[PDB]
């Protein structure tokens, strides 16, 4: 529990990682953009903090989809906590 | 709401800490919350405990003359048991 995830913002959790696991059910590889748009997070939010947070919390990890455009990818740490999220959306 | 503007930290620490007293049906003091959930003193007592009530997820309450305890509410207690299943995939 050293973890960063425990630095986090609970709302930019609940708001990113069931996202990327809704996408993943679905077959979907999206982009940073879109995992801003989906997900409601500011994108001034993502690109200048949050996005490397998460990597650094071991809980996505970032590869390039094409010229110009990155993906994050959950981690199987990533994913289980993305599905503990998704029971904590329908409480709220 | 409060609640997304919470440290999933402090969250994860405190409610489930809250609810594990309730099932054994223990009335624990606000030193013993601190205690038993791993925060600091002064992260409670500076606004982390106001935090939580402004939240709606649980309410202060004077237990005795001599003691003050926190009680989840039924959001609070719902997502105390979603944070557990959390703690299970960290540790
Ligand atoms: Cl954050
Ligand atoms: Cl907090
Ligand atoms: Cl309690």
């Amino acid at each position: 529990m050293d973890d960063e995830t425990l630095r986090l913002q609970f709302g930019h959790l609940i708001r990113i990682l069931p996202t990327l696991l809704e996408f993943e059910k679905k077959g979907y590889e999206p982009s940073l953009a879109e995992i801003v748009k989906a997900s409601g997070v500011s994108e001034k939010t993502f690109f200048m903090g949050l996005k490397d947070r998460l990597i650094r919390a071991g809980l996505v990890k970032e590869e390039t989809l094409s010229y110009r455009v990155k993906t994050l990818k959950l981690t199987e740490k990533g994913r289980r906590l993305a599905e503990c999220l998704e029971k904590c959306r329908d409480v709220l």
